[PDB]
């Protein structure tokens, strides 16, 4: 539908287009904010992070579990415009990660008039 | 099995017991640390969490997305065993959830090496 | 589901939990107000009521019916939690009955705190 | 069976003819007097109404509910016989809508015995 | 048999067309002349009778019946042709009723002018 | 569809409408003038018809022959509006058979305009 | 079946044959006289024809119709003997049409005498 | 609901009513005002109009198209109540088209207060 | 095909290509002038607009529609060539789109010469 | 097998072929010499014959019989080669049948020589 | 289908039947004037041709393809009728293969007169 | 396939055309060539043979046989063309049998020129 | 399959790709030498052209035909790389159609050394 | 799944990225050094080789085998990021390839701060 | 087929059989020579190695692969004659194995010279 | 498969086999080490055992028990190759034997001369 996505494990995405950058949603729970690796040029954009598996004591041990424990993962989009990646910018909290994309000038859409 | 859980929404959650406590780990992602509310007593759990939405702006639009965008969700379990809430304590970092049981000393199991 | 609930005949019912009570609706078309029975204790809940049947003019008959006829009926509760039935109050317009149940301190979740 | 009837929503009703008149019943649990438009002619009857569905307090946590919630609801219907309307009557009480209609065939009351 | 025919009670019916009228005839037991309501109007025809309520006692331990005294009887017949209910003729004999119905003037089928 | 038809043999027709009129055509293949019936009122038309078999020599026989070997064929059908049979004409050549039906000037629907 | 038919379009058929001629029926619903080719050579037999289309008014439509709209038709038959074209004959009316063929003298049947 | 609908092509619709009159609403893209045929009477619409085919040029050709091409569709409305047609009014614009139908006075359905 | 297209809701769209242009037809009923965003670059074309909802009289209730009720629609168009965006033109009239955007010389054909 | 055979009746047949002529044997049981009817042309032959049925006196009865009882019946067969009928010699005798039927010049086989 | 056709590779074609003569019309793309062989007598005509295997530059590989390969090609038609091949003429060009078959006299059909 | 072929027994067969002659194969395994007979005329071929049985000696026995042991065969074909077979020459060695013939003058076909 | 092609009609084509260029094939019979039109840029090239109809006269008419008839035919195709028209040629002979296309420098691929 | 590939015959392929380079892994059997052309530019890449077939002794037979008989074969892909052809290197050894392709300036990503 | 093969792993194989030895081949893409497992006895025959897995360095991903990752393979065969197994001799080139074995004298057949 | 098994009683048992031995285990809870009965020769291999009761004191009581009551059990191995007994070797413990089966030096494979 206008854009390709790859990537091994889970992995919650949303993608926000403006008429000047694109927004990146990401979901990332339980990673420390030096385990993200992104990077990025012309249209394409990487993602690729590594999460701890959680640790039990001798004693304690698990009944039961949802989570996934696979500990390296990534995903790979291609956006439906350049950007201009050395001028982007991106925030991580609470297990969220977000990312801002300028368009490059190329992408900049015009206007027509209507009569 | 043993226990249930129940609520709306999705949400990831892990149980783990140990000899002196329960430890409950859960997901809670793109949850501020003072939206959460969480209650327990005797050996019953329950949970209550609200989001925030994806704000955009008129200009802006959602192009993709997969995460589900329902605000405020919450969460129910029955613990196995009694447990001593009053002495409990939660952590929550990374939009990742953690929560310390203190077994009831009543409940409290007594290992025997014998053979 | 956690809870049952039996009785004959059809009663429309719903049940709201609050921190501090219980709200409780049931849908009681046509009955009069010498007719409801209303009992609770502990964490149960029962209902009985009787309607008056069609009463006719001889000259008249019923070509087309889909209300049932039957006057009596009853409906029988369980509730997740305890309650102070002696504190509680309730009412009935339009044919629907409104009720409140005090919850008991010992049912009263407790809060813990959150770091 | 020489009669229709229509609508949407939940409506049960009772149709009763008389050798003068007809009369219809209408259960309508939890609707204001002011919410239900009653519009007739010919031989053919309408009703219109609309329930608000609740108020949430506290808490305000509902299981599956059985009593259903469709806030607009109306229901028509096809008479036998020609009415005089200008003449009808209604009451509505304990959430059951009550109404009486002199039939216009009635007041013709044709004739042509023979051997 | 793509004709309806309605009513209350025990009332054979036979119904004859012509090619000029409508011959009907109608089992009437135990009904007085003054008794037999007959009316007609497009293309129905109704029939409306009255026995003798003959009555029930005591001390006698009715030994055997097959004649029921259901007074009020009817039957609605949708007739398959308009007709004029001015012009109709019947005769009533030994409980039996024997009407014409002359369909005789109120529409003349085309021919054959093909040249 | 708004229209019926029914009958029994092969019998093709077609439909048209006028202004001022309503055009029928039937294909009678083989019949001649004086086998035909057509017979029509009101909203409604009926047809007719007999063609003689197959005669064949003594001398001869019948290697082949796909023809059906029924005689009589007829058909009627319901028209869309009301027709002044009165004023009708048709025209039957090489088998095939045309009716004129002016149409009931109530029946016709013109003179609404745009603004 | 030692005959072959073929063509295009809607032509009913039926063939008999004689012990000196063999006589052809057909059905050309709608169909001037001049409209049709018959030709034939040898033991077989060609027809062509064209039925004019359905004219209509520029305020008429077609609202159904049973008939083929396709004009030009033709068939062609191969006979089991051979005719004598040159003294053949045929007659056409009604929209039907049929063909009388004088057989061959050595297409006509020799008997060899009882020994 | 008591309407029928008819015709042939893409011709969406919706229907509107009122109390004192009817409102229709149709959508004909790519029309000019003046291609448009419509007439009522009684208790029912028809609806009939033409939009021009796609032009080009023998330089331009058609690569890919969702538009259907014929021309000339209609549709027709059987209404449940009858209106006053010669005080009917439309108005069209961005090829949809509304119109306005005054319900005749023996339509108008006369209201019942409670008593 | 080679094409590309998105967006949401209910759009009807037809393409035409010439040597030195791109003709972009579009489906949009009701809508107003103003109401309609549309902005390209390059090879990508983008379609953007918001209806009116179907005003209603409190009185009145849609009985029937086929008209989708969303507002805003837009689409999205990834042409085969490309075009100078500045130099394009738009009218737009009877709820239809018409938009001409000259080709961009690089991608322009070249005819090329057989011997 | 390259041949047909046809006819009605119990009628067993048996062909020979020799190199100037073909001999035919057919099974007639209790048919009269001048009961039989043989035709033949080309190379194709008929047979048509009919037989009495079992007569008794009336005080006699059939206690037994496997013989059939129908009498009209025939036959008719085609010729792999052409014959020269004029020549054909036929022989009746003990309800059998018997003909020889000199083969045409061009049905004569010439024996051809090995190297 | 009154003609007969056979014959190895894929070779278009389509038939034409004067009534002095035949055409025939087939599809020999990338052939030169030499290579076709074709003879005929009777009603029977055969077409042979061979065609140079598409060359390759010994660097050269082919990527796609959907041309047959099989070098020669024939193909054998039965006509209906006889033809004078002595006077028979036939043109080739642009891979396109005309052939003209006068008739035979005996070929010529007869038309009959029709009464 | 315009050919037929018939016989009795196990004879693979081939058959060859050229322009000035045709050539027929057959496999006539185990048989001597005085066992053979052959015979044609006009188009049309024909086949006859005789195997020797295997002898078996006292001492000795069949244990497996696949072969076909009937001794006499034959078979039957339609030539496409005629010939002239007092000129025809066959060879059988190795168990297969060849045959040679001379086409007609009327089946050597007449190359026709191209324009 | 990693290549691109596209247009309506029947129109073979096979396309063969060498190192310094590449080399189109495509049967276009039955077309004249005008109708053709071949044009390129880029790595995209199209072809479109016209074929006659086949005409006859009035006294002939078709038995069969294998030859579609539709006239207007086109195709386009997108190459596996750029190209450079100018220097571009080709020739039609014989109903085949052959193109040449130099490749584009950046195109040209280069061979890696081997180890 | 965002890479493309292409070619007849068998030829098992991996492939491997690097943030400087990209790796290709490749089976082929039975390849001398010589038989293999690899070449690439921009982001596509092409390999072809031919094998020797399998040769045999007059006195040899093939009973069973698994390998299959095609000598020539090819594969291409399309990689997803443009590389400097001209550094490449490719190790051949044990019947399997591997390439190195040094990326391209442009394709080299490009890291993005978080915070 | 009275020969067998087994074992596990990926590992086309093609036997030949000579009139003095026996040879087959085995295709064993990256296999070195010291990881060669190969054994066989009388007229069996073993063979078994084991692959390297494709190593990546940390910064490397795999983004498609076919090659099958499974590393110790082996192959097990019945042959259908003895052999020398001390005599035999075997080949590895190109990831290609092939080897000869000396069939016993037993096995080795003497030829037979008769007419 | 080549090897068979047979005994009574409950004996999970694996199966390994080297180049040069074969290692046998067995599951035997409860048993005493004296208890055993362990014979092999050829090929195949005995074991035999039997285990004590389950004893209860004089105030106890059997409420539950799963585990088999038997005593005596044992099995029966045939297997694959012979085996040098006489330096064969086991070892019990933990209820689970194990046992090594040096196979005869005679079944060793080797032959083959490796290059």
């Amino acid at each position: 539908t206008g854009i390709q996505i790859s990537g091994k494990g889970f992995m919650p995405i949303s993608i926000i287009e403006g008429d000047q950058h694109i927004k990146v949603i990401a979901w990332l729970p339980g990673v420390n904010k030096e385990d993200i690796i992104l990077n990025a040029v012309g249209d394409t954009l990487e993602i690729r992070a590594k999460r701890s598996p959680l640790m039990i004591t001798e004693s304690e041990r698990i009944i039961y579990s949802e989570i996934p424990e696979e500990e390296e993962i990534y995903r790979t989009i291609k956006l439906p415009a350049t950007v201009k990646e050395e001028n982007a910018s991106a925030k991580f909290e609470n297990g969220v990660l977000s990312v801002i994309l300028p368009k490059a000038e190329s992408s900049i859409k015009k206007g027509i008039n209507i009569e």
